[PDB]
RNA sequence: AGAUGGUAAGGGCCCACGGUGGAUGCCUCGGCACCCGAGCCGAUGAAGGACGUGGCUACCUGCGAUAAGCCAGGGGG
């Protein structure tokens, strides 16, 4: 992802509360199956965008653990 | 009547050139010694492991279902 992206997911995903990042999670680990399913049959060219959604998806966590952890 | 040479199936010695083999010399990522620095880790689960983890990944390295990585500060360019 670019760093401007990057920048700003955590922007926004910190202004979430922790019930929002945890539905948000749980349909970007949808997407993840989804682009799974594509790479599986090979129809996903853009295969960095694995790599992406699965560092977002920690990106994510890693705030709603901030959000909880005090 | 007599006398003495050319035979090489193959062999021997020498010479040339190869093959095999990996000595020798050069080399060094590694090692050895001494000296100095530094010196504990663990139930907040250690030491050490198993199994995982990559779009394609056998092994090694890293990492742990947030899985060659997540957040932040510092360095750097
Ligand atoms: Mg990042
Ligand atoms: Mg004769
Ligand atoms: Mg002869
Ligand atoms: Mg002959
Ligand atoms: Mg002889
Ligand atoms: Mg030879
Ligand atoms: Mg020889
Ligand atoms: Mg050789
Ligand atoms: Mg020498
Ligand atoms: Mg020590
Ligand atoms: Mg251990
Ligand atoms: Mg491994
Ligand atoms: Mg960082
Ligand atoms: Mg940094
Ligand atoms: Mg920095």
């Amino acid at each position: 992802m670019k760093l401007s992206e990057v920048r700003k997911q955590l922007e926004e995903a910190r202004k979430l509360s922790p019930v929002e990042l945890e539905k948000l999670v749980r349909e970007k680990k949808r997407e993840l199956m989804e682009l799974r399913f594509q790479a599986s049959i090979g129809q996903l060219s853009q295969n960095h965008k694995i790599r992406d959604l699965k560092r977002q998806i920690a990106r994510l966590l890693t705030v709603l653990n901030e959000k909880r952890r005090q």
